[PDB]
């Protein structure tokens, strides 16, 4: 019942679709020019949507997951801690930079950095046309006023008395829409600390940012010239150290006459030196690079150093967000354009090359700026696209031009390339009309689309090449379209399905890439059906009139089943319609396949050769699967010549120890929840469930001696790690300095002693900015440590996880969050495996269902599934073997590999099934002779368009090219060599 009825319905539907396409081709043949002009007009109207093109530049949006826990941690850190923007300025040289002349020049360079002036007209965030002051909640404003008043009063008083605070454990709700009464009695230590989330002042008023300048200007209500008159310098937005700017540079040694530039520098400690005159700290390890010293006379005498680093701290608050964002920009223009080669020319080098001195810069603005620059498509990508288009045009012309000119189809190939390009343009325009923003990966959308947009073309030509016997050109075109309609529709539908399923991934970059590719493929399919088919009709009319393109242009200026046919041909071979005419489209290639390749495959020697070769390939794939690596470094997304990558390379070169600045934070859950109230498919929610335990980070007694000893042991363990070079933990210093005083374990005593140590001690004065006390209880704190830089992301993620394990203190319900910039990318690399393993399964199931709906028989579907699984296994094994890691690009291409390879596999299998040969060998011969041309062409075209990406300056594009080339190579080999042999051996017969 079910088997009969479902198969009957399927066959009836397929036959009706074929007849509909037959009649559609018949209708198109009468109106080719009308279809051409209408399709072109529609494509241009859709392309007009490029005027609404937008780029997505947020790194979190592009690369992070939707519910990334790193995003939540960054939000918490910014809401409750005072971070400072850090501008790094590095200077490299094959010449030692410690000579007095170069030192004087670099001092002038630093003074120039200090002397940069920015006018208020450059503050793009105050343009008199924005709603920049959103409404802050009323209770928050009242609390901010009360807290600033209390901070002023406490700072004036300068007394620490924890006798009035309540030290009892908080309730589950935090007790001993939010009411101001609960918040109005909060006392914060240090007294100048107020939660940065509460500092929401009018950013466009100069009084809120520059009190000293005494100007009362509303930038949203000020003219452009009036704002341009007023200027500010570095000193107005720079973090202060004893009043002066808190510069971290070599020239702190010479400050206030402590040392002299001409004389050699002598320092009593190469790790932490305090300038006696200025009382300012300085770490020579972080400043100087390839440092060479003497260590004589109980001190260290530094002779040479081939690198110098300077760190400029800028205030990082809401009100100071734009101004710094302005100054940093100018700072970059001051560094990337600075030249001091004149002095360098004379001095002796290290590498014996021409002497050199290069300045590098890195800011928090730099990554966003580089992403913005990358978002626009560069000239190199356009040149590569042009070269790929030229290659595919040459290949198509070479295949479709033969000895006889009027039987050739060059115009069809050219218009097929044009159909691919127009489909890409129309799809991109439609999605821009829908509002989807263009991610940088979309730069690779054109190539791929063209690489697919030609495939259907070849298939149609194949059918039109096989129907030379039909004298009626209109009926010939109708039958050609009838034969090729199911194949073309299934191919495009499968590609669209694969890309749409890929678009489900949480990362917006992949979602946009897949959406653009799917829309472009759909519109390219429509263009193939109309624009290309009309040109096919025109060239068929010219062929019937026996005039080629040139003669036709001159005159215009003057003015039966194919399987049955191949079976009959092979039966006649056992001894007008059987023999192709001279100069046919695919005569020579089919002759080569039938005369040489088919006898090789049918021979026993060919079969055993193929079996041995593919056994070796599968074994190599398994061994590669054994060598599996995961993760890609983020900077690979940028070109090597970008100043960010150059700065990173240099830093790694001259400063191996100071690789990553990992920051470890502890937040009290009750405090965080109390102060947050003022603001008002994929289950890989990693690093979130652990931190949400009901009994963690709540009312932790820091006065406990056991907990302090555990903290000391944790610090020692963190120092013991090989990948950790230095640790800056103020809590450890406090505990080491004071042990007898803390024996009482009294919470009030602990609070008072910690406050006094922070307020009075020199090291405490340094660490004052890393601790938050509310109502006499330490509610949040932090420390930092440096991690060796490594080129492998997987080992870096392992180090971060080891650090998270070390910071865990389950005995006292304490776990500290470890954070870094690379944490987001590590989270993405950890989630990509699960995301891909889900998407691949969903894609495979859907594609198998779709192909089983169209493939005749059930055993053929099993063969197709086995071939698809083997192709995927080989692709993954060789991508692991070739050093490609399991990253976003490789995983997405692995997902799409099913949709790409199913086309060739289905072509060969359906050609085998529909044939009427008696033995398996005859059916294999017919299947090859019919559909080995299109299968080879549809892969060679895609690879020819893609190959130009091998020279792309962006490593992500290179990985894309490599993985796609592996996919295409394995699909072609398993569809043209392994599949025919497998069908000859065990293929179905009835
Ligand atoms: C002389 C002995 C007894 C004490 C000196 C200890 C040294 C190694 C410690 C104490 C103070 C520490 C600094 C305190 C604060 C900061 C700011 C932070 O953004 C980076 C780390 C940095 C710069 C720390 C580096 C290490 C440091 C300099
Ligand atoms: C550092 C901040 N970034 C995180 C890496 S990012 O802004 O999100 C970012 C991400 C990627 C690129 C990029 C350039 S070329 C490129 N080819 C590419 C081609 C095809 C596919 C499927 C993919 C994924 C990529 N992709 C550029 C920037
Ligand atoms: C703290 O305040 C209480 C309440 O007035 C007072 O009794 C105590 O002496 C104060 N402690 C100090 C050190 O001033
Ligand atoms: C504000 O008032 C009550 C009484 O003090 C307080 O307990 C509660 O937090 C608030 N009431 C609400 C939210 O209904």
């Amino acid at each position: 019942n079910f088997i009969h009825k479902l198969k009957e319905l399927k066959q009836k539907s397929l036959d009706k679709f074929a007849n509909l396409l037959y009649d559609y081709g018949g209708y198109v043949y009468d109106r080719p020019c009308t279809f051409i002009i209408c399709s072109l007009i529609c494509c241009l109207l859709l392309t007009c949507g490029f005027y609404f093109k937008e780029h997505e530049k947020d790194i979190y949006k592009l690369y992070s997951i939707s519910n990334s826990y790193a995003y939540e941690t960054n939000e918490t850190i910014n809401d409750f801690f005072y971070k400072s923007r850090r501008c790094f300025i590095l200077v490299e040289s094959n010449v030692n930079l410690l000579k007095p002349k170069i030192l004087r020049e670099l001092q002038k360079f630093e003074e120039g950095t200090k002397d940069i002036e920015v006018d208020l007209s450059e503050i793009n965030e105050c343009k008199t046309n924005s709603e920049l002051p959103p409404e802050q909640s009323h209770v928050a404003k009242e609390l901010y006023k009360t807290l600033i008043q209390r901070s002023e009063e406490n700072l004036k008083s300068g007394k620490i008395n924890g006798s009035l605070f309540d030290y009892s454990d908080l309730d589950e709700n935090g007790k001993s829409n939010v009411n101001f009464t609960d918040y109005k009695d909060d006392v914060f230590y240090p007294y100048q600390y107020i939660p940065p989330m509460l500092i929401k002042a009018d950013r466009c008023k100069l009084q809120n940012v520059f009190g000293d300048k005494n100007l009362n200007i509303d930038l949203r209500e000020a003219s452009d010239g009036l704002k341009k008159q007023i200027t500010y310098t570095l000193e107005d937005i720079c973090e202060k150290k004893y009043g002066d700017c808190n510069f971290s540079s070599l020239f702190l040694y010479y400050e206030k006459g402590n040392g002299y530039i001409d004389y050699p520098i002598k320092v009593d400690n190469l790790d932490f030196y305090v300038n006696r005159r200025t009382y300012k700290e300085m770490m020579f390890k972080g400043i100087l690079g390839n440092m060479v010293y003497e260590k004589s006379g109980s001190k260290y005498i530094i002779k040479s150093a081939n690198a110098i680093m300077t760190v400029i701290p800028l205030l990082n608050s809401h009100t100071y967000e734009p101004y710094a964002l302005a100054y940093e920009k100018k700072l970059i223009d001051y560094v990337r354009f600075y030249n001091l080669d004149d002095i360098i020319q004379d001095e002796e080098t290290n590498d014996d090359n021409d002497p050199f001195i290069r300045f590098h810069v890195f800011t928090d603005r730099s990554l966003e700026d580089e992403v913005d620059r990358i978002s626009k498509i560069d000239n190199l990508t356009r040149l590569l696209l042009l070269i790929g288009v030229l290659l595919i045009f040459m290949y198509a012309l070479f295949n479709n031009v033969t000895s006889v000119l009027y039987r050739s189809k060059p115009l069809c190939a050219v218009m097929g390339i044009f159909c691919g390009f127009l489909g890409f343009l129309s799809g991109s325009g439609f999605l821009y009309f829908l509002g989807v923003k263009s991610v940088p990966p979309a730069e690779t959308v054109p190539f791929l689309v063209i690489g697919v947009g030609v495939d259907d073309v070849f298939v149609i030509l194949n059918s039109y090449s096989l129907l030379f016997m039909v004298k009626d050109n209109k009926k010939r075109i109708q039958m050609c379209l009838k034969d090729s309609a199911l194949a073309i529709t299934v191919t495009t539908l499968t590609n669209i399905i694969a890309f749409l399923i890929s678009a489900i991934s949480p990362f917006y970059s992949i979602c946009a890439f897949s959406l653009f590719t799917a829309s472009s493929l759909f519109f390219g399919y429509l263009m193939v059906l109309t624009f290309l088919l009309s040109f096919l009709c025109i060239e068929a009319k010219l062929e019937k009139k026996k005039r080629n393109i040139f003669t036709g242009t001159f005159h215009l200026f003057r003015s039966i089943s194919i399987y049955e046919w191949i079976h009959n041909l092979y039966l006649f071979e056992e001894s007008y319609i059987y023999e192709e005419p001279k100069g046919n489209i695919g005569k020579y290639f089919r002759s080569l396949v039938k005369n040489y390749y088919v006898p090789f495959l049918s021979s026993r020697f060919g079969k055993t050769i193929v079996y041995i070769m593919f056994t070796i390939i599968i074994a190599m794939s398994i061994y590669g699967c054994t060598l599996m690596k995961k993760g890609i470094k983020y900077d690979k997304a940028f070109p090597v010549d970008s100043y960010v990558r150059r700065f990173t390379t240099a830093k790694i070169k001259y400063f191996p120890d100071f690789g990553d600045f990992i920051e470890v934070y502890y937040f009290d859950k009750h405090f965080i929840n109390k102060y947050r109230g003022l603001e008002k498919l994929y289950s890989d929610l990693t690093d979130r469930q652990i931190m949400n335990s009901p009994k963690i980070n709540k009312n932790v007694h820091w006065e406990n001696t056991n907990l302090q000893e555990e903290l000391i042991n944790m610090h020692n363990t963190l120092e013991s790690q090989e990948f950790v070079t230095s640790v800056a933990n103020g809590f450890t210093f406090f505990l080491n300095k004071n042990k007898s005083s803390l024996r009482k374990e009294n919470p009030q005593e602990f609070y008072e002693i910690f406050a006094n140590w922070l307020k009075k001690d020199f090291v405490g004065n340094l660490f004052k900015n890393d601790f938050v006390f509310l109502n006499g209880k330490l509610v949040a704190w932090r420390f930092h440590y440096f991690q060796k830089n490594v080129d492998d992301s997987e080992i870096s993620s392992k180090w971060l996880k080891a650090c998270k394990q070390i910071t865990k203190l389950e005995n006292h319900n304490v776990q500290m969050v470890c954070f870094h910039l690379s944490s987001i990318f590590n989270e993405t690399d950890e989630s990509i495996i699960e995301v891909t393993l889900i998407n691949l399964g969903i894609t495979i199931l859907t594609i198998l269902v779709v192909t089983a709906y169209i493939i005749k028989g059930f055993y053929s579907c099993v063969i197709i599934a086995l071939i698809i699984f083997l192709i995927d296994l080989c692709i993954f094994g060789f991508m692991c073997l070739c050093g490609i890691t399991m990253n976003i690009i490789s995983m997405v291409i692995l997902v799409l590999s099913v949709g790409f390879s199913i086309d060739h596999t289905s072509h060969i299998v359906q050609a085998f099934s529909h044939s009427m040969g008696r033995t398996r060998d005859e059916k294999m011969k017919e299947s090859l002779h019919l559909m080995i041309g299109p299968v080879l062409h549809s892969g060679l075209s895609t690879w020819f368009v893609i190959s130009t990406l091998f020279f792309s300056n962006k490593d992500f594009t290179v990985i894309f090219f490599q993985t796609l080339s592996l996919v295409l190579f394995f699909s072609i080999t398993f569809s043209s060599m392994f599949l025919p042999v497998l069908l000859s051996s065990f293929g179905p017969l009835h």
